[PDB]
Order: structure tokens, then sequence, then C-alpha cells
């Protein structure tokens, strides 16, 4: 039995990405019972939410919301600031590219609206995501947000924000900002931003991971310390565990090889006793999705093949991994 949510209720939060469909059948048993936080995985995102200036879309939301005050539970509100899924209007002032300053009461407007429907449910924002440029050593992501805003755009954000969330917590999330090259790069970002007086209570970190990565727990730990030294919060914000490298994209594999399955076990281990370790700075750990059946592994990095990623399978069922993490 042992739901996981009740075994680390004096640790952090533990989370789940999800949609609609979600609160139904053998998915909707399975988030009662392990989990007592949620994030919406697309519902929430600018794109889906608020596709065109004169109209917003809260049907989703609004029943990811009810589903979670109905079981005790709260969510992330995820996300505000984005270069992907956000629509084009934003950026156009009719045939011209907009401004400065319209983008910028755009987005007062847009986080005024979602932040204010929304603040009673979510006890943390992603306020700004992947910001950090990933592959150049220049410090920003050169997004539409980034040009057109500016360098300030994410204290910009992270001050609009502060407005209307009252004593939900305002993160910056990231993925890979475990890997050294982008800690570094990130702890030099956040840093400045705190020193500009930007209301930032915490990091995300995506945790989009692998079995492969023999440098992954000394980088968690690295990070996880890197970033508390800042005085920030730490969430794992959309944690998955992917049975291919990044770059191998076989579309061969009907199931997960034996070596695989018992190598992800270990991982989730390692994982989540450095989870527990930290459990003093980790205030949440959220997994993109539920069990095996739903998951964007299996359309990214490639289009339609499957991966393995998760606590449960496809089935449903708690895979060994999951009791790895809950026997402590
Ligand atoms: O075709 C579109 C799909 O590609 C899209 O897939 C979603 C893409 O976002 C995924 O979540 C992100 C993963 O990366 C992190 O850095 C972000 O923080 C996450 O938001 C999500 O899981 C996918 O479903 O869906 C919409 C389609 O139009």
């Amino acid at each position: 039995t042992v739901s996981l949510t009740e075994k680390y209720k004096e640790f952090f939060k533990i989370g789940a990405a999800v949609t609609v469909k979600d609160f139904e059948g053998i998915h909707g048993r399975i988030l009662t019972k392990h989990f007592n936080s949620l994030t919406p995985e697309n519902d929430m995102k600018f794109e889906r939410i608020h596709p065109k200036e004169d109209f917003y879309n809260f049907e989703a939301t609004d029943k990811i919301k009810d589903f979670a005050l109905k079981h005790n539970m709260q969510l992330r509100g995820h996300t505000l600031v984005w270069h992907n899924q956000t629509p084009e209007w934003v950026f156009r002032d009719n045939d011209k590219e907009a401004p400065k300053e319209l983008v910028i009461e755009r987005l007062r407007e847009h986080i005024k609206t979602i932040c204010t429907r929304y603040r009673d449910v979510v006890y943390s924002w992603d306020v700004v995501n992947a910001a950090v440029e990933d592959k150049t050593d220049v410090l920003l992501r050169d997004s539409k947000w980034r040009r057109i805003i500016g360098d300030d755009y994410i204290k910009i954000a992270f001050e609009i924000a502060k407005k209307y969330t009252g004593n939900g917590k305002l993160f910056y999330n990231d993925y890979n900002n475990e890997m050294p090259y982008k800690l570094e790069k990130t702890y030099k970002v956040l840093k400045s931003l705190l020193e500009e007086g930007t209301p930032i209570d915490g990091v995300g970190i995506q945790a989009h991971w692998n079995i492969w990565d023999k440098n992954l727990i000394d980088n968690l730990k690295r990070a996880i310390e890197t970033y508390a030294s800042l005085g920030l919060e730490i969430q794992i914000t959309e944690l998955d565990i992917s049975v291919f490298e990044f770059e191998d994209r076989r579309t061969d594999l009907l199931e997960p090889t034996e070596e695989m399955v018992e190598l992800q076990a270990k991982v989730y281990e390692d994982v989540f006793r450095v989870f527990r370790e930290y459990r003093d700075v980790i205030t949440s750990v959220t997994l993109w999705g539920i069990s095996d059946r739903h998951t964007w592994k299996d359309n990214f990095p490639v289009i339609g093949r499957k991966d393995w990623p998760l606590l449960f399978d496809i089935d449903g069922k708690p895979k060994k991994a999951f009791f790895r993490i809950i026997d402590f």
C-alpha cells in the first residue's frame, strides 16, 4: 500500500504532471493514493491558456484546480514566461514587431489574470522557464522575450508575479542545471537576480535524466548544495529517468532490457537518497507523469517511439524502483 506522499509527508511534497484525463480510471487512483502535488503538463502554458489577446481558455486548468481542492492537493503554476509554447500575438503590434513596453504590458495582464485565478491553490510558480542559454557560453538564451524586453526581463517577470501570487513561492525553472557548465552559469544568473532585489524564492531542477549518466549523483549533490548557498528553496520539478542516452534515437525497443530496468532502479534509489539527504532545502519533488502509459518521452526527442521513464509501469503497477525509494 504505502502511498508515496504519506511516506514522504515529513520531507517534501510529492508531485505529478497531469492533464484532465488523468483524474479518471487507474491514473486517478494513483494520484489520490500517492500524490499531493499536481502540475498541469500543458494547460497553464501561455499558448494553451491565452491563445489570442482577447481569449483565455480556463476550462482545463479550472478542472485541475477543482480536482486538487477536492483531494487536498496543491498545484505548481507552470509556466508564465518561456520561449516555447507561447503564441506569436504577444510579440506583434499589427504588421510591426511589438516594442518593449507593449510586451511588458501584455505580460502584466497575462500574469495578473492567471495568477489571480489560481493563487489560492498554487504553492509554487515557474515564473521563468529555461532562460539560461544551454548551448553557447552567453548567459541568457536569446528568445523573443529576452530580445524585446531586454536584459532585465527575468527580474521584471518576477516583480510582476509577486504582486498577484500571495504566499505562493516564485521559482526559476530549468533543465540540465545540475550539469557543471550550466550549474556555474545558472548560479551566476541567480546570484545577480537576488542582489538586484528579485523576489525569487527558489530554483527548479527539471531533472530530465537518464540511466547512463555516471556523473549524475555527484552533479546533483553539487547543484543542490550550490543553489542552497544562495538561500534558495529547491524543487525537483519534472523528474523522469529515460532508458536512452539523449542522442540514442533507436526506435527498435518494445520493452526495457533487464540491465535498463535494474539500472533505473539504482538511479532512482541514488537520486531519492540524495533528495532525502537534502530534506531541509528540498520542498517538492514532482515526476513528469504518473505511469509509463503517458509520457512526453514517447515523442521527445524522437517522435513515435516508447520510453519507460517513471515510477509506475504501463499497467499502473509500482516498479521495483518505486519500492526502492520507499524503503527508508
Ligand atoms: O506538438 C506539441 C508537443 O511537442 C507538446 O509537447 C509538450 C512539450 O512540453 C513538455 O514539457 C516540457 C518539457 O521540457 C521542459 O523544459 C518544460 O519545462 C516542459 O514544459 C510536455 O511534457 C509535452 O507534452 O505538446 C503540445 C503539442 O502541440
